[PDB]
């Protein structure tokens, strides 16, 4: 009855976006572990952009989160067949193609998001008081 | 063997200083319940200074917090001896006089902090690069 669910990510600078999409994996089954990947620092440099809090900033926060019951720091960059059996993973939940062989295969499950919510637009908010 | 735990603040911008904060009052005893209060708008622009996320966007941070059990939101700006009766609470946890009367009647649990975590710290630290 328990159903493994894996959801990656940078997680730079945790917001409440990112605890929306959590508590949506966390409850896409009755009885689910959510499992957290959190990525490299060298990977998401070099491919998203520059990242802003390390490898353990970035984990750490994920600690204190409510919906996250492990963590895998650093995860893999691309989700894998291999990894998915390795680590007996039912679904993967991202937001929505590198994911259509996972749609193809039943194993995707998909989470929205959140705008508004960024700790850039709060910095935003605080300086229109000048 | 359920000992409640009382932590209030105003929780705005909350960071990983908050949340270890709150997990140590979650820890202080084997079995709690940590409840959490949440203060007012008006009373803390009055007292401490502007606020920058208003009462809800507070609150609602603080759902997504493992250690959170309760939420009173908006708490009172200062604890009573009747506050602690009406919620059966055991302990008041927070940092350090306001709370000799807590200690005087054995009820008051420190919680320590931890420095350079602020979100203001990281937009220092994002700037950097320029």
């Amino acid at each position: 009855k328990n159903v493994v669910i894996y959801a990656d990510g940078v997680y730079d600078m945790l917001h409440l976006g990112h605890m929306k999409q959590l508590e949506q994996a966390k409850k896409l089954f009755e009885n689910t572990t959510l499992i957290v990947g959190v990525t490299s620092d060298n990977e998401t440099k070099l491919f998203k952009g520059q990242v802003v809090q390390t490898l353990e900033e970035r984990t750490e926060t994920l600690k204190h989160i409510r919906w996250v019951d492990e963590i895998i720091s650093p995860c893999p960059w691309v989700v894998t067949p291999e990894f998915l059996e390795k680590y007996k993973i039912d679904y993967v939940a991202h937001d929505d193609d590198i994911y259509a062989w996972l749609k193809r295969a039943g194993k995707f499950k998909a989470t929205q998001r959140t705008e508004g919510v960024s700790t850039t637009d709060l910095i935003v908010r605080i300086l229109k008081n000048y």
